[PDB]
């Protein structure tokens, strides 16, 4: 059905980083969902790890479902690391750890560890949000044909 | 036909060999990542180029010719290039401005305008690629660890 499923905490990214990503995707004719069982129906899951991704249960459970569609459906998963250390996502250490379960639990740690290591986009390695989002759209678009 | 080296380090010794480069190479060794010991013919023989931009990278035509060649292999042989910005800022390398631009400009005075255009194109193309700016990492150690894991994954590419 869909080209992309986005998993993100709205408070961190919806009005800003996400709007730019979705605009670039749209302009490349990438398909997604305009606001949980839709994940199955999506070829690519773009996961936006932000500072408060670890505070939402809907986020984490969305991620577990994304992880299941990786292992069972060969859903491709692209993690974005948005002002968030990727090692802290993988190891639930530091700031991101603290937020993690101030908030089952082991299925979560398994998803975070699994997706954190995949080929992704670390804003800290990129000159700008605009350029990173550009590369991400071309990677999704050639990942979709 | 397999490539002889995982990594080709392109760097300015005077800046980095005794310090930052020795730590990065130890980390690479520790993950069984191969690299040449020190020349442009080796470059095409490497899966990954790590370009360490430092203050005096700009002052060495051997580095800049290395960079032109890395660029050629990036577009022609699908070579992966990782830039590192070691106490230079990326846009100064990308645009040849400020400190870095000044050293670069001093270097070009006795050189082909043509060569110079090559150097500018390589600098601009590599400087915008995703990479490791030390300003954006907690420490050299932390950055080198992330870079080495990155390089290791990239050796899983077919």
């Amino acid at each position: 059905r869909y080209d992309v499923f986005p998993s993100f905490r709205g408070e961190d990214v919806r009005d800003s980083f996400l709007s730019h990503l979705l605009k670039e995707l749209r302009g490349k004719a990438i398909t997604f969902i305009d606001d949980l069982s839709a994940i199955k129906e999506s070829r690519i899951a773009i996961v936006i790890f932000s500072k408060n991704y670890a505070s939402s249960t809907w986020c984490l459970n969305e991620l577990v479902e994304i992880h299941k569609c990786y292992t069972n459906l060969n859903q491709m998963v692209i993690p974005i690391f948005f002002h968030v250390d990727a090692s802290e996502v993988k190891k639930q250490t530091g700031e991101f750890g603290k937020v993690f379960e101030e908030t089952e639990k082991q299925s979560w740690k398994q998803a975070l560890a699994a997706v954190a290591v995949m080929a992704g986009y670390d804003l800290r390695k990129w000159p700008s949000e605009a350029a990173m989002i550009e590369e991400l759209a071309e990677d999704v678009l050639r990942k979709t044909m």
